[PDB]
């Protein structure tokens, strides 16, 4: 019996399907085959990713394998899998306040002050410093791919949104759907993805936080983004953004990937930046 520790077929991550009470599809279908679920014995709400009827079985099992290798307070936590027989499940913890992009756009601003936005950026930088140390690449870092929990807890996730999301967030490029405005120039021009191209996307994500979720490069056509960046254009400093924070965005957006800071340096910069000074005072001064 594969479920017993004695079994040489035992996998600690394999869970009993009957332990999960499957409820409705999450967020009106914005996540594809992801369902709200209840883990019986723990009376815990969970998020359950499944596969839609009938080659993507290998991508799904690869995601399950990657998730078993990663553990960080700011990375969505794997709780278990149902991969012995179809339908295949990936179970994670449910995050009360849902995705960060909608959260930023809908939040009460007296609550989600400059101090809270700084904490959210710092948490994301810690999750990314861990992925950098473990030699992983995210590939689609953005606010739409982060979740918000209790007490402004932020977790980085990866919802595989490219072929699910409606609108112009992701558009056709190199035979796939790219989020052009978050994509490092070497990723668009030379198909080069690395931790440094995640650094570039982090700079865009920082700008989303700094604007309460505004869409980047507003009013600029997607056909013009590469050319503008290649000619040294960069998004202007958001209104009220502290200069030290914008300096960090600009460092993320160096044309040469090798010139961008590592996530360890970005994380260290957030800790040091306001160790003595108040971000609240810097924002008030800027405004
Ligand atoms: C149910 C599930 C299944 C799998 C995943 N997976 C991930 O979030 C993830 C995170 C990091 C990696 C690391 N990886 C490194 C390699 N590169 C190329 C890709 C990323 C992989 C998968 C999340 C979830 N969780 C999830 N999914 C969709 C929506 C929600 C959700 C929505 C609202 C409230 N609470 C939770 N929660
Ligand atoms: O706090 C703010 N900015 C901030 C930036 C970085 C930062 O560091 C972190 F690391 F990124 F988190 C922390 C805070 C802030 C305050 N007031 C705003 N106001 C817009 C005009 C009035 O309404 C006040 C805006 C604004 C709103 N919409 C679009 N752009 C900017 C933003
Ligand atoms: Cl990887």
């Amino acid at each position: 019996g594969a479920m017993d520790p004695s079994s040489p077929n035992y996998d600690k991550w394999e869970m009993e399907r009957t332990d999960i009470t499957m409820k409705h599809k999450l967020g009106g279908g914005q996540y594809g085959e992801v369902y709200e679920g209840v883990w019986k014995k723990y009376s815990l709400t969970v998020a359950v990713k499944t596969l839609k009827e009938d080659m993507e079985v290998e991508e799904f099992l690869k995601e399950a394998a990657v998730m078993k290798e990663i553990k960080h307070p700011n990375l969505v936590q794997l709780l278990g899998v149902c991969t012995r027989e179809p339908p295949f499940y990936i179970i994670t913890e449910f995050m009360t306040y849902g995705n960060l992009l909608d959260y930023l756009r809908e939040c009460n601003r007296q609550e989600v002050s400059a101090v809270v936005l700084l904490y959210m950026a710092t948490q994301i930088s810690s999750a990314m410093e861990y992925l950098e140390k473990k030699n992983f690449i995210h590939r689609d870092l953005a606010a739409r791919n982060c979740l918000v929990g209790e007490n402004h807890l932020v977790k980085v996730a990866d919802f595989g949104l490219s072929r699910l999301m409606t609108g112009d967030t992701y558009t056709a490029h190199a035979g796939a759907k790219f989020p052009i405005k978050w994509t490092a120039p070497e990723s668009l021009a030379y198909n080069k993805f690395s931790i440094k191209s995640d650094v570039w996307a982090f700079g865009v994500l920082l700008w989303e936080i700094a604007t309460y979720g505004m869409s980047p490069y507003p009013g600029i056509d997607l056909s013009q983004v590469y050319e503008l960046l290649e000619k040294d254009y960069r998004m202007e400093r958001p209104e009220g953004c502290p200069e030290k924070v914008y300096e960090l965005m600009r460092a993320c957006w160096q044309w040469n990937p090798s010139d961008r800071p590592s996530f360890a340096e970005i994380h260290q910069a957030f800790e040091t930046m306001f160790q003595e000074s108040s971000i609240s005072d810097e924002v008030e001064k800027e405004l």
